[PDB]
């Protein structure tokens, strides 16, 4: 089968264009994963600004994308990441403009 | 053990404003079970009035998947899971709140593999 193991959301970095690192913890050991990006009922407009979140595994493939421009909008990208031998994976993940503090995710996805 | 993106597909343009149609999937392995994530790449949802609003759901399956596009109350979510028949096919209903937003989305199906 394929299921969704986990739904984590991501970080909110604290600086405009500078990447911060996000760790999830408490997956299954040296274990193969697929993430995907999902956003519930957000306001994008609540304040100025575009909301542009990139994220890249610290160590896999792939780059999920989340890119609000109203004239140009994405929700795209996967990443294939493995855990290490204590169930833990890091991402690297930036916000173009650190004030949009709406609430985005991922699905984090294992055959099993 | 490993996961990967078998293929991605576009979610068909429904013609009629919240008349929801089958979209048919093919091509994929007999009596499997699949994962189907939302997707889409440089729309503009605003190149003309009103909102791009999709659901869809399998005919025979678990879950939605939503794409809103309201400026309000934007969503991007839901996973369906969904068996293929033993010819390696499965249907979806698809239904779009305003037709006339022919803009292009889709989904990522999602297979397990070595």
């Amino acid at each position: 089968d394929v299921r969704v193991d986990k739904a984590v959301n991501f970080i909110k970095p604290e600086v405009s264009g500078v990447a911060e690192i996000q760790t999830v913890t408490g997956l299954s050991p040296s274990t193969s994963y697929l993430l995907t990006p999902a956003f519930l009922e957000q306001n994008f407009q609540s304040e100025a600004g575009i909301y542009i979140l990139s994220a890249t595994p610290v160590e896999g493939e792939g780059t999920i994308s989340i890119n609000m421009d109203p004239t140009v909008t994405t929700v795209s990208g996967f990443i294939k990441v493995k855990t290490d031998t204590f169930g833990t994976f890091d991402l690297s993940v930036v916000l173009t403009t650190a004030s949009k503090k709406q609430t985005t995710g991922f699905n984090i996805i294992a055959a099993t």
